[PDB]
């Protein structure tokens, strides 16, 4: 076992950073910023308000907000109250929003003034908390210390293949992720980390807690900054951001020379390409990161900074405390060179799919190699290379 904070919750790890780095910048959005102490206090105030409204272990709390500092306060508050959040994309079709609200059965939705009309337009019948109406400045600001377990729910991400399905992720996988980031990327409180992905895409979880579980600062990129490639490059350079994660298609539009500060560039979610990697791997640390939503992230490949061109782009090796099994249709293990289904075991596996027991049992099978554990069948095709890295080959 690679060490990590085995018994600690996500918010407990955040609180350790706020205690160690109270006056460091935690989060930036446009011309606003909050220190760790300020962010923690505001999240504690909201968390107490959420407790009074029934949030408890494995409660799912909907979030319908624009990306902003208050969006992150809402997330941390839900975790501190002992619950789990479900990010609901306010740009989805109304009927998809309604499906997620109704399927999740959430009894509380956190929103903002400019979004409250949409909440009414989807006919949501639960409790609605308009955060920029609430005056919480009077509430206690200290940490709550609610009961928590690593196996408690932390977030539910809806994805679609059929109808949307809620993928249930627990605290323990994100606690492991903290140690992965500190060990493998060397993340420290000095880093400045962009937030690029939608909060409905679990890459945003990776980005947000990359910053907030290590004392680093999280720079929430505005819509206009992302839309304009030169504005994006200027924003990263002016603010001296050190780490960013991007879709490969977005990265193809960027110029290394116009980004002066990055030490790590991660691409995730889609296949990268040898020409793309060769353009960046000798200017900074280029990382290809792979995973299904059902364990957030499973493998990483750091491209070699050796002034020699690569001809292909592996998805690399399992992250700490994650196991990869490449198997045939009978779940038998394959030798190097043989293509099979990529399956995953380890601490980051989702609990399953919300109120979908048969689908959960089909996809999160008994681990044939580790009695008493589960193994997730990704549906991705892959093979081991002779050097022990993994080549991604699409879908089985
Ligand atoms: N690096 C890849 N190369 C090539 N195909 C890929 C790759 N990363 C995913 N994929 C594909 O995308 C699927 C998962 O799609 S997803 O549920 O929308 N999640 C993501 O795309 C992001 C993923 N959860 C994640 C989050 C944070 C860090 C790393 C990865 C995988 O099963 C693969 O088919």
């Amino acid at each position: 076992l690679v060490p990590y904070a085995q018994g600690k919750s996500i918010h407990q790890l955040f609180e350790e950073q706020a205690e160690a780095f109270p006056d460091r910048v935690a989060i930036v959005f446009e011309n606003r910023r909050l220190s760790y102490q300020e962010l923690n206090r505001k999240a504690n105030q909201l968390a107490r308000a959420l407790l009074e409204k029934g949030v408890q272990t494995d409660s799912i709390v909907g979030v319908m907000m624009e990306k902003s500092i208050e969006n992150v306060i809402a997330i941390l508050a839900v975790l501190k109250a002992g619950g789990a959040y479900v990010p609901i994309d306010i740009e989805y079709p109304r009927d998809r929003i309604q499906y997620i609200l109704q399927d999740s059965q959430t009894k509380i939705v956190l929103t903002q003034k400019s979004v409250s009309q949409l909440v009414h337009d989807v006919g949501y019948s639960g409790e609605v908390v308009v955060l920029d109406e609430e005056q919480l400045d009077a509430r206690e600001t200290a940490n709550l210390h609610q009961p928590s377990k690593p196996t408690d729910l932390a977030y539910v991400i809806y994805t679609s293949g059929g109808k949307p399905k809620g993928t249930m992720l627990e605290h323990k996988g994100i606690a492991n992720l903290q140690s992965f980031f500190q060990n493998s990327f060397g993340v420290t409180e000095q880093d400045r980390i962009g937030l690029f992905a939608s909060m409905s895409f679990d890459v945003s979880v990776w980005e947000m807690f990359m910053a907030l579980l290590s004392g680093a600062s999280l720079y929430i990129l505005s819509k206009q900054t992302i839309h304009d490639f030169a504005a994006f490059e200027h924003y990263l350079s002016e603010n001296e951001l050190t780490i960013i994660t991007l879709p490969p298609t977005y990265l193809t539009h960027l110029t290394p020379e116009r980004i002066t500060s990055l030490r790590i560039m991660i691409t995730a979610g889609s296949a990268s390409s040898a020409p793309l990697v060769n353009k960046w791997k000798d200017k900074l640390r280029y990382i290809n990161a792979y995973g299904p939503t059902e364990c957030l992230v499973a493998t990483i490949w750091e491209a070699p900074s050796n002034q020699l061109s690569v001809q292909s782009v592996p998805i690399g090796k399992p992250i700490q405390n994650t196991h990869i099994y490449i198997v045939n249709e009978d779940l038998q293990l394959l030798p190097t060179g043989s293509e099979g289904e990529l399956c995953i075991g380890g601490v980051g596996l989702a609990r399953g799919y919300w109120n979908r027991p048969d689908l959960t049992a089909e996809k999160f099978v008994d681990n044939p190699f580790v009695p008493g554990e589960k193994m997730y069948r990704t549906g991705d095709l892959a093979k081991w290379l002779t050097d022990g890295t993994i080549e991604f080959l699409g879908r089985i």
